[PDB]
Protein backbone atom coordinates (compact mmCIF):
# COMPACT_ATOMS: atom_id res chain seq x y z
CA UNK A 1 0.00 0.00 0.00
CA UNK A 2 3.21 2.24 0.05
CA UNK A 3 5.57 3.24 -2.96
CA UNK A 4 7.87 0.58 -0.31
CA UNK A 5 5.72 -2.79 -0.96
CA UNK A 6 5.20 -1.55 -5.00
CA UNK A 7 9.57 -1.20 -4.64
CA UNK A 8 10.15 -4.41 -3.34
CA UNK A 9 7.89 -5.63 -6.30
CA UNK A 10 10.04 -3.97 -8.79
CA UNK A 11 13.85 -5.28 -6.53
CA UNK A 12 12.36 -8.86 -7.47
CA UNK A 13 11.76 -8.27 -10.91
CA UNK A 14 14.85 -6.10 -11.52
CA UNK A 15 17.35 -8.43 -9.58
CA UNK A 16 15.59 -11.82 -10.93
CA UNK A 17 17.18 -11.85 -13.91
CA UNK A 18 21.19 -11.98 -12.58
CA UNK A 19 23.48 -14.51 -11.17
CA UNK A 20 24.24 -12.55 -8.10
CA UNK A 21 22.62 -9.44 -6.27
CA UNK A 22 25.76 -7.88 -5.30
CA UNK A 23 29.10 -7.91 -5.46
CA UNK A 24 30.75 -11.02 -5.16
CA UNK A 25 32.56 -14.11 -7.54
CA UNK A 26 32.87 -17.49 -7.18
CA UNK A 27 36.22 -17.26 -6.51
CA UNK A 28 35.60 -14.98 -3.82
CA UNK A 29 33.10 -17.53 -2.11
CA UNK A 30 35.97 -20.27 -1.83
CA UNK A 31 38.54 -18.06 -0.88
CA UNK A 32 36.27 -17.56 2.46
CA UNK A 33 35.32 -21.64 2.18
CA UNK A 34 39.24 -22.43 2.48
CA UNK A 35 39.06 -20.72 5.89
CA UNK A 36 36.60 -23.04 7.35
CA UNK A 37 37.78 -26.12 8.99
CA UNK A 38 35.26 -28.02 10.65
CA UNK A 39 32.83 -28.89 8.20
CA UNK A 40 31.93 -32.94 7.32
CA UNK A 41 29.24 -34.84 5.91
CA UNK A 42 27.00 -33.88 9.14
CA UNK A 43 27.33 -30.02 9.07
CA UNK A 44 24.88 -27.56 8.63
CA UNK A 45 25.30 -24.88 6.87
CA UNK A 46 22.79 -21.61 6.54
CA UNK A 47 23.46 -18.71 4.22
CA UNK A 48 21.11 -15.62 5.07
CA UNK A 49 20.12 -13.09 2.69
CA UNK A 50 20.95 -15.99 0.05
CA UNK A 51 18.96 -13.95 -2.47
CA UNK A 52 18.43 -16.38 -5.75
CA UNK A 53 21.15 -18.11 -4.24
CA UNK A 54 24.25 -17.61 -6.58
CA UNK A 55 26.89 -17.89 -4.06
CA UNK A 56 25.04 -20.89 -2.25
CA UNK A 57 25.01 -22.66 -5.35
CA UNK A 58 29.36 -22.21 -4.78
CA UNK A 59 29.14 -22.82 -1.67
CA UNK A 60 26.85 -26.02 -2.18
CA UNK A 61 28.98 -27.65 -5.12
CA UNK A 62 32.34 -27.51 -2.35
CA UNK A 63 30.63 -28.71 0.87
CA UNK A 64 28.91 -32.08 1.96
CA UNK A 65 27.01 -31.23 4.56
CA UNK A 66 23.05 -29.34 4.46
CA UNK A 67 22.82 -25.84 2.87
CA UNK A 68 19.53 -23.80 3.83
CA UNK A 69 19.29 -20.22 2.33
CA UNK A 70 16.76 -17.93 3.99
CA UNK A 71 15.95 -14.81 2.23
CA UNK A 72 13.06 -11.98 2.39
CA UNK A 73 12.00 -12.47 -0.48
CA UNK A 74 9.74 -15.29 -1.64
CA UNK A 75 10.58 -14.88 -5.27
CA UNK A 76 13.83 -15.07 -4.43
CA UNK A 77 13.47 -17.97 -2.91
CA UNK A 78 11.66 -19.65 -5.52
CA UNK A 79 14.36 -19.22 -7.98
CA UNK A 80 17.09 -20.79 -5.35
CA UNK A 81 14.76 -23.34 -5.09
CA UNK A 82 14.21 -23.63 -8.81
CA UNK A 83 18.15 -23.71 -9.56
CA UNK A 84 18.65 -26.34 -6.67
CA UNK A 85 15.92 -28.51 -8.90
CA UNK A 86 17.68 -27.81 -11.76
CA UNK A 87 21.02 -29.38 -10.35
CA UNK A 88 19.74 -32.23 -8.22
CA UNK A 89 20.56 -30.37 -5.30
CA UNK A 90 17.17 -30.65 -3.25
CA UNK A 91 18.48 -33.48 -0.98
CA UNK A 92 20.78 -31.26 0.45
CA UNK A 93 19.86 -27.76 -0.61
CA UNK A 94 16.79 -25.90 0.39
CA UNK A 95 15.82 -22.35 0.01
CA UNK A 96 13.55 -20.89 2.71
CA UNK A 97 11.47 -17.41 3.46
CA UNK A 98 12.31 -15.70 6.62
CA UNK A 99 13.83 -12.51 8.21
CA UNK A 100 17.53 -12.52 9.86
CA UNK A 101 15.80 -10.26 12.30
CA UNK A 102 14.03 -13.31 13.47
CA UNK A 103 15.95 -16.87 12.55
CA UNK A 104 14.36 -19.97 12.92
CA UNK A 105 17.07 -22.23 13.85
CA UNK A 106 17.66 -23.96 17.54
CA UNK A 107 20.39 -22.32 19.75
CA UNK A 108 23.46 -24.32 18.72
CA UNK A 109 22.26 -25.80 15.35
CA UNK A 110 24.31 -24.30 12.91
CA UNK A 111 28.22 -25.22 12.17
CA UNK A 112 28.52 -22.67 9.49
CA UNK A 113 26.43 -19.35 9.10
CA UNK A 114 26.84 -17.54 5.47
CA UNK A 115 25.68 -14.00 4.63
CA UNK A 116 26.93 -12.02 1.63
CA UNK A 117 26.45 -8.60 0.73
CA UNK A 118 23.29 -8.97 3.13
CA UNK A 119 23.99 -8.47 7.08
CA UNK A 120 23.75 -4.58 6.34
CA UNK A 121 19.88 -5.45 6.26
CA UNK A 122 20.13 -5.73 10.26
CA UNK A 123 23.56 -4.20 10.94
CA UNK A 124 27.34 -5.57 11.09
CA UNK A 125 27.24 -5.58 14.89
CA UNK A 126 23.87 -6.54 15.81
CA UNK A 127 24.43 -9.50 12.92
CA UNK A 128 27.70 -10.33 14.50
CA UNK A 129 25.43 -10.12 18.70
CA UNK A 130 22.39 -11.63 17.39
CA UNK A 131 23.41 -14.67 15.81
CA UNK A 132 26.02 -16.15 17.66
CA UNK A 133 23.51 -18.02 19.95
CA UNK A 134 22.44 -20.38 16.40
CA UNK A 135 26.36 -20.95 16.19
CA UNK A 136 28.16 -24.68 17.55
CA UNK A 137 30.41 -23.92 20.04
CA UNK A 138 33.53 -23.59 17.86
CA UNK A 139 31.33 -22.88 14.12
CA UNK A 140 31.89 -20.12 12.02
CA UNK A 141 30.36 -16.91 10.36
CA UNK A 142 31.58 -16.24 7.31
CA UNK A 143 30.05 -12.76 5.84
CA UNK A 144 30.71 -9.75 3.19
CA UNK A 145 30.46 -6.33 5.07
CA UNK A 146 30.43 -2.62 3.31
CA UNK A 147 34.04 -1.05 4.20
CA UNK A 148 35.45 2.03 3.96
CA UNK A 149 39.40 1.72 2.85
CA UNK A 150 40.18 5.40 4.94
CA UNK A 151 39.41 7.45 7.94
CA UNK A 152 38.69 10.78 5.56
CA UNK A 153 36.96 10.69 2.44
CA UNK A 154 35.38 13.14 0.25
CA UNK A 155 31.99 14.43 1.50
CA UNK A 156 30.49 13.39 -1.31
CA UNK A 157 30.46 9.56 -0.67
CA UNK A 158 30.14 9.99 3.30
CA UNK A 159 26.83 11.53 2.38
CA UNK A 160 25.82 8.99 0.11
CA UNK A 161 26.59 5.98 2.54
CA UNK A 162 25.57 8.50 5.98
CA UNK A 163 21.85 7.94 3.82
CA UNK A 164 21.86 4.28 2.66
CA UNK A 165 24.17 2.44 5.70
CA UNK A 166 25.68 4.82 8.31
CA UNK A 167 27.16 1.94 9.98
CA UNK A 168 29.99 1.45 7.51
CA UNK A 169 33.61 1.57 8.97
CA UNK A 170 36.97 1.07 8.48
CA UNK A 171 38.62 -2.50 8.34
CA UNK A 172 40.53 -2.16 11.99
CA UNK A 173 37.25 -1.43 13.57
CA UNK A 174 35.22 -3.96 12.02
CA UNK A 175 37.85 -6.90 12.59
CA UNK A 176 37.87 -5.14 16.49
CA UNK A 177 34.06 -5.64 16.41
CA UNK A 178 34.20 -9.29 15.36
CA UNK A 179 36.95 -9.94 18.66
CA UNK A 180 34.47 -7.41 20.91
CA UNK A 181 31.23 -10.21 19.62
CA UNK A 182 32.92 -13.07 20.73
CA UNK A 183 35.02 -13.99 17.76
CA UNK A 184 38.14 -15.41 16.44
CA UNK A 185 39.34 -13.29 13.38
CA UNK A 186 40.33 -16.12 11.38
CA UNK A 187 40.28 -14.77 8.14
CA UNK A 188 39.46 -11.08 7.02
CA UNK A 189 40.53 -10.31 3.34
CA UNK A 190 39.26 -7.63 0.65
CA UNK A 191 37.32 -8.39 -2.76
CA UNK A 192 38.47 -7.44 -5.39
CA UNK A 193 37.33 -4.51 -7.60
CA UNK A 194 36.07 -7.43 -10.29
CA UNK A 195 33.92 -8.54 -7.58
CA UNK A 196 32.05 -4.98 -8.29
CA UNK A 197 32.44 -5.02 -12.24
CA UNK A 198 32.43 -7.27 -14.02
CA UNK A 199 30.74 -9.91 -11.69
CA UNK A 200 28.03 -7.27 -10.49
CA UNK A 201 27.77 -3.91 -12.22
CA UNK A 202 28.78 -5.21 -15.71
CA UNK A 203 25.56 -8.15 -15.54
CA UNK A 204 23.39 -5.86 -14.07
CA UNK A 205 23.56 -3.70 -17.59
CA UNK A 206 21.67 -6.70 -19.48
CA UNK A 207 19.19 -6.92 -16.34
CA UNK A 208 18.61 -3.36 -16.41
CA UNK A 209 17.45 -3.05 -20.28
CA UNK A 210 15.33 -6.29 -19.75
CA UNK A 211 13.81 -4.35 -16.81
CA UNK A 212 13.35 -1.39 -18.76
CA UNK A 213 11.70 -2.61 -21.58
CA UNK A 214 9.29 -4.54 -19.03
CA UNK A 215 8.32 -1.71 -17.14
CA UNK A 216 8.55 1.37 -19.22
CA UNK A 217 6.70 4.27 -18.58
CA UNK A 218 6.63 3.30 -15.18
CA UNK A 219 7.76 6.24 -13.14
CA UNK A 220 8.60 4.63 -10.28
CA UNK A 221 10.40 2.01 -11.77
CA UNK A 222 12.34 4.68 -13.80
CA UNK A 223 13.65 6.07 -10.52
CA UNK A 224 14.48 2.86 -8.90
CA UNK A 225 16.32 2.47 -12.48
CA UNK A 226 18.50 6.04 -11.94
CA UNK A 227 19.44 4.80 -8.57
CA UNK A 228 20.67 1.76 -9.43
CA UNK A 229 22.72 3.73 -12.33
CA UNK A 230 24.16 6.33 -9.45
CA UNK A 231 25.17 3.63 -7.54
CA UNK A 232 27.75 2.34 -10.25
CA UNK A 233 28.53 5.86 -10.99
CA UNK A 234 29.77 6.37 -7.50
CA UNK A 235 31.95 3.33 -7.16
CA UNK A 236 33.81 3.82 -10.25
CA UNK A 237 34.27 7.25 -9.02
CA UNK A 238 34.91 6.75 -5.77
CA UNK A 239 36.18 3.07 -5.61
CA UNK A 240 39.63 3.75 -3.76
CA UNK A 241 37.63 4.81 -0.82
CA UNK A 242 35.24 1.81 -0.47
CA UNK A 243 34.60 -1.79 -0.91
CA UNK A 244 33.19 -5.22 0.84
CA UNK A 245 35.31 -6.87 2.80
CA UNK A 246 34.49 -10.34 3.49
CA UNK A 247 34.85 -11.76 7.54
CA UNK A 248 35.45 -15.07 8.45
CA UNK A 249 35.36 -15.71 12.32
CA UNK A 250 34.88 -18.57 14.39
CA UNK A 251 32.92 -18.41 18.01
CA UNK A 252 35.04 -19.52 21.09
CA UNK A 253 34.56 -19.80 24.75
CA UNK A 254 37.79 -17.77 25.22
CA UNK A 255 36.10 -14.61 24.05
CA UNK A 256 33.07 -14.80 25.71
C1 LIG B 1 22.55 -7.23 -2.16
S1 LIG B 1 21.58 -8.75 -1.83
C2 LIG B 1 22.75 -10.19 -2.02
C3 LIG B 1 22.06 -11.45 -2.23
C4 LIG B 1 23.18 -12.59 -2.11
N1 LIG B 1 23.58 -12.90 -0.77
C5 LIG B 1 24.40 -12.27 -3.00
O1 LIG B 1 25.45 -12.15 -2.40
O2 LIG B 1 24.05 -12.27 -4.17
C6 LIG B 1 20.73 -8.72 -0.17
C7 LIG B 1 19.78 -9.87 0.10
O3 LIG B 1 19.24 -9.71 1.41
C8 LIG B 1 17.85 -9.93 1.43
N2 LIG B 1 17.23 -9.33 2.64
C9 LIG B 1 16.98 -7.96 3.03
N3 LIG B 1 16.47 -7.83 4.23
C10 LIG B 1 16.35 -9.11 4.76
C11 LIG B 1 15.86 -9.59 6.01
N4 LIG B 1 15.40 -8.82 7.02
N5 LIG B 1 15.88 -10.95 6.22
C12 LIG B 1 16.35 -11.75 5.22
N6 LIG B 1 16.83 -11.42 3.99
C13 LIG B 1 16.81 -10.05 3.80
C14 LIG B 1 17.40 -9.30 0.06
O4 LIG B 1 16.13 -9.81 -0.23
C15 LIG B 1 18.56 -9.82 -0.86
O5 LIG B 1 18.34 -11.09 -1.40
Amino acid sequence: KTIHDFELNLICDFFSNMERQGPGSPEVTLKALSFIDNLTEKSLIADIGCGTGGQTMVLAGHVTGQVTGLDFLSGFIDIFNRNARQSGLQNRVTGIVGSMDDLPFRNEELDLIWSEGAIYNIGFERGLNEWRKYLKKGGYLAVSECSWFTDERPAEINDFWMDAYPEIDTIPNQVAKIHKAGYLPVATFILPENCWTDHYFTPKVAAQKIFLTKYAGNKIAEEFSMLQSIEEELYHKYKEYYGYTFFIAKKIRLLE
